DNA sequence: GGATGTATATATCTGACACGTGCCTGGAGACTAGGAAGTAATCCCCTTGGCGGTTAAAACGCGGGGGACAGCGCGTACGTGCGTTTAAGCGGTTGCTAGAGCTGTCTACGACCAATTGAGCGGCCTCGGCACCGGGATTCTCCAGGGCGGC
């Protein structure tokens, strides 16, 4: 399985990103701080076979 | 042997403590009215954490020259000291007037209260001016016919 995780706060997204960084899980991220080019890059990277 | 240095005692000066007195202002006691605390309702602004898109401001780098700063010379203007003058400072005259303080009288002026009403705040209707739409007058580009030339 692959999982999306939705949050109302981007600071809680930072907390989960650090949790997966010390945990060691390949994660990708999207919020309002990420510009549209890196958003397109991340969505295409997650959807690649 | 005479006079000088020094110690203890006595009279006088002076700031401080307590006693006395007035008086007037603060405190005690009582009453009352209203200022403010509390309550409920309504509505609008502010808080925190986000997103999206524009864009002009902020940031960064680099070249260069204008300006800040240091040094040096110089000459003038200010400091310093002394002798002389002068006016400030103190004490003094001599009267009159201004002003603080106190007491007294009175009157016009402002506080206070009730009734009234007319000037301030909000909305509604209308006009002045600006703007949207329809119709008439004026000017520009174009398609076709007539005449001339060539094989």
């Amino acid at each position: 399985h692959r999982v999306l995780i939705f949050s109302q706060m981007v600071r809680m997204l930072d907390i989960l990103g650090d949790y997966l960084s010390i945990k060691g899980i390949n994660f990708q991220r999207l919020d309002g701080t990420v510009p549209s080019a890196q958003r397109r890059i991340s969505i295409d990277h997650f959807n690649s076979p």
